Protein backbone atom coordinates (compact mmCIF):
# COMPACT_ATOMS: atom_id res chain seq x y z
CA UNK A 1 0.00 0.00 0.00
CA UNK A 2 3.34 2.89 -0.75
CA UNK A 3 1.99 6.24 -1.84
CA UNK A 4 3.37 9.54 -2.80
CA UNK A 5 6.87 7.90 -3.69
CA UNK A 6 9.12 9.49 -6.34
CA UNK A 7 10.20 6.45 -8.49
CA UNK A 8 14.18 6.41 -9.14
CA UNK A 9 15.12 3.53 -10.90
CA UNK A 10 12.85 0.61 -12.63
CA UNK A 11 12.82 -0.86 -8.60
CA UNK A 12 13.88 1.90 -6.29
CA UNK A 13 11.42 4.50 -4.98
CA UNK A 14 12.07 7.35 -2.47
CA UNK A 15 9.81 9.72 -0.21
CA UNK A 16 10.07 12.37 2.27
CA UNK A 17 8.70 10.14 5.03
CA UNK A 18 9.52 9.68 8.84
CA UNK A 19 9.59 5.53 8.39
CA UNK A 20 8.44 5.01 11.86
CA UNK A 21 4.68 6.87 10.57
CA UNK A 22 5.28 4.87 7.18
CA UNK A 23 5.27 1.60 8.86
CA UNK A 24 2.28 2.00 10.91
CA UNK A 25 0.53 3.90 8.09
CA UNK A 26 1.14 1.03 5.26
CA UNK A 27 2.22 -2.24 7.83
CA UNK A 28 4.69 -3.30 5.27
CA UNK A 29 5.22 -6.98 4.68
CA UNK A 30 9.20 -5.77 5.30
CA UNK A 31 10.11 -3.20 7.68
CA UNK A 32 14.01 -2.13 7.71
CA UNK A 33 16.24 -1.40 10.66
CA UNK A 34 19.18 0.44 10.61
CA UNK A 35 20.96 -2.54 13.70
CA UNK A 36 23.79 -2.62 14.89
CA UNK A 37 25.96 -5.62 15.59
CA UNK A 38 24.17 -5.85 19.29
CA UNK A 39 20.73 -5.29 18.51
CA UNK A 40 20.63 -1.88 20.63
CA UNK A 41 18.29 0.06 19.50
CA UNK A 42 19.09 3.54 21.56
CA UNK A 43 18.50 6.13 18.67
CA UNK A 44 18.21 6.70 15.03
CA UNK A 45 16.20 5.04 13.52
CA UNK A 46 16.67 1.89 15.35
CA UNK A 47 15.68 3.77 18.84
CA UNK A 48 12.54 5.34 16.78
CA UNK A 49 11.35 1.54 15.52
CA UNK A 50 11.77 0.28 18.92
CA UNK A 51 10.06 3.37 20.87
CA UNK A 52 7.29 2.67 18.21
CA UNK A 53 6.92 -0.77 19.44
CA UNK A 54 6.67 0.06 23.37
CA UNK A 55 10.62 -1.58 23.21
CA UNK A 56 9.03 -4.78 22.67
CA UNK A 57 11.71 -5.03 19.78
CA UNK A 58 14.19 -4.63 22.41
CA UNK A 59 13.40 -7.67 24.39
CA UNK A 60 12.83 -9.57 21.41
CA UNK A 61 16.38 -8.27 19.96
CA UNK A 62 18.08 -9.03 22.94
CA UNK A 63 16.91 -12.82 23.80
CA UNK A 64 17.96 -13.17 19.94
CA UNK A 65 21.45 -12.06 21.20
CA UNK A 66 21.78 -14.15 23.85
CA UNK A 67 20.92 -17.47 22.02
CA UNK A 68 23.09 -16.53 18.61
CA UNK A 69 25.45 -14.04 19.61
CA UNK A 70 26.14 -10.41 17.43
CA UNK A 71 25.68 -10.10 14.20
CA UNK A 72 28.94 -9.12 11.53
CA UNK A 73 28.47 -5.74 9.85
CA UNK A 74 27.06 -6.17 6.35
CA UNK A 75 25.05 -8.61 8.20
CA UNK A 76 21.22 -9.27 9.01
CA UNK A 77 18.38 -11.23 10.90
CA UNK A 78 14.68 -11.63 10.67
CA UNK A 79 12.49 -10.47 13.23
CA UNK A 80 8.82 -9.63 13.89
CA UNK A 81 7.78 -6.51 13.03
CA UNK A 82 5.85 -5.92 15.82
CA UNK A 83 2.76 -3.39 15.26
CA UNK A 84 5.16 -1.92 12.29
CA UNK A 85 5.22 -4.66 10.04
CA UNK A 86 4.78 -8.58 9.72
CA UNK A 87 9.00 -8.60 9.91
CA UNK A 88 11.60 -6.26 10.76
CA UNK A 89 14.89 -7.04 8.40
CA UNK A 90 17.68 -5.58 10.80
CA UNK A 91 20.47 -5.01 8.59
CA UNK A 92 23.92 -3.47 10.02
CA UNK A 93 25.69 -1.20 7.70
CA UNK A 94 29.16 -0.15 8.49
CA UNK A 95 29.15 2.48 11.28
CA UNK A 96 32.29 5.19 9.60
CA UNK A 97 32.34 6.77 13.17
CA UNK A 98 33.36 3.29 14.54
CA UNK A 99 36.37 2.81 11.41
CA UNK A 100 34.19 0.35 9.99
CA UNK A 101 34.89 -0.62 6.04
CA UNK A 102 32.74 1.74 3.76
CA UNK A 103 33.10 -1.39 1.59
CA UNK A 104 30.04 -3.74 3.91
CA UNK A 105 27.67 -1.01 2.80
CA UNK A 106 27.40 -3.31 -0.45
CA UNK A 107 27.39 -6.55 1.31
CA UNK A 108 24.49 -4.79 3.91
CA UNK A 109 22.14 -3.99 0.58
CA UNK A 110 22.64 -7.74 -0.51
CA UNK A 111 20.14 -8.37 2.58
CA UNK A 112 17.47 -6.36 0.75
CA UNK A 113 17.41 -8.77 -2.50
CA UNK A 114 16.05 -12.23 0.30
CA UNK A 115 12.60 -9.77 0.02
CA UNK A 116 10.73 -8.93 -2.56
CA UNK A 117 9.23 -6.02 -1.45
CA UNK A 118 10.68 -3.59 1.71
CA UNK A 119 10.31 -0.20 3.50
CA UNK A 120 13.84 1.13 4.11
CA UNK A 121 15.87 3.74 5.38
CA UNK A 122 19.25 4.60 3.74
CA UNK A 123 21.82 2.13 5.34
CA UNK A 124 24.58 3.72 7.10
CA UNK A 125 23.74 7.85 6.76
CA UNK A 126 22.62 9.72 9.75
CA UNK A 127 24.29 8.80 13.33
CA UNK A 128 26.21 5.70 11.18
CA UNK A 129 28.69 8.39 9.42
CA UNK A 130 28.68 8.01 5.74
CA UNK A 131 27.41 10.02 2.82
CA UNK A 132 23.74 9.57 2.12
CA UNK A 133 24.39 10.31 -1.45
CA UNK A 134 26.89 7.57 -1.62
CA UNK A 135 24.50 5.15 0.16
CA UNK A 136 21.59 5.88 -2.41
CA UNK A 137 24.24 4.83 -4.82
CA UNK A 138 25.01 1.68 -3.67
CA UNK A 139 21.32 1.10 -3.02
CA UNK A 140 20.18 1.44 -6.80
CA UNK A 141 23.43 -0.57 -8.10
CA UNK A 142 23.23 -3.31 -5.03
CA UNK A 143 19.10 -3.99 -4.59
CA UNK A 144 17.37 -5.78 -7.33
CA UNK A 145 13.72 -6.34 -5.47
CA UNK A 146 11.52 -3.49 -4.66
CA UNK A 147 12.52 -1.09 -2.34
CA UNK A 148 10.41 2.20 -0.74
CA UNK A 149 13.16 4.79 0.69
CA UNK A 150 12.10 6.73 3.97
CA UNK A 151 14.44 9.79 3.65
CA UNK A 152 13.39 11.62 7.38
CA UNK A 153 15.00 14.81 6.25
CA UNK A 154 13.40 17.05 3.44
CA UNK A 155 16.92 19.36 2.39
CA UNK A 156 18.05 15.84 2.37
CA UNK A 157 15.22 14.32 0.44
CA UNK A 158 15.46 16.83 -1.80
CA UNK A 159 19.44 16.88 -2.83
CA UNK A 160 19.32 12.95 -3.03
CA UNK A 161 16.23 13.96 -5.98
CA UNK A 162 18.12 16.69 -7.49
CA UNK A 163 22.16 14.94 -7.50
CA UNK A 164 20.47 11.53 -8.50
C1 LIG B 1 23.93 13.19 8.15
S1 LIG B 1 22.66 12.92 6.98
O1 LIG B 1 22.41 11.51 6.91
O2 LIG B 1 23.01 13.62 5.78
N1 LIG B 1 21.34 13.68 7.57
C2 LIG B 1 20.27 13.18 8.37
C3 LIG B 1 19.33 14.11 8.81
C4 LIG B 1 18.28 13.69 9.61
C5 LIG B 1 18.16 12.35 9.96
C6 LIG B 1 19.08 11.42 9.53
C7 LIG B 1 18.98 9.98 9.99
C8 LIG B 1 19.53 9.86 11.43
C9 LIG B 1 19.63 8.44 11.93
O3 LIG B 1 18.48 7.84 12.07
O4 LIG B 1 20.68 7.91 12.20
N2 LIG B 1 17.60 9.50 10.02
C10 LIG B 1 17.14 8.59 9.14
O5 LIG B 1 17.86 8.00 8.34
C11 LIG B 1 15.66 8.34 9.20
N3 LIG B 1 15.09 8.06 8.01
C12 LIG B 1 13.77 7.82 7.99
N4 LIG B 1 12.91 7.83 9.01
C13 LIG B 1 13.51 8.11 10.18
N5 LIG B 1 12.89 8.17 11.40
C14 LIG B 1 13.84 8.48 12.35
C15 LIG B 1 15.06 8.61 11.76
C16 LIG B 1 14.87 8.38 10.37
C17 LIG B 1 20.13 11.84 8.72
Amino acid sequence: SFSGYLKLTDNVYIKNADIVEEAKKVKPTVVVNAANVYLKHGGGVAGALNKATNNAMQVESDDYIATNGPLKVGGSCVLSGHNLAKHCLHVVGPNVNKGEDIQLLKSAYENFNQHEVLLAPLLSAGIFGADPIHSLRVCVDTVRTNVYLAVFDKNLYDKLVSSF
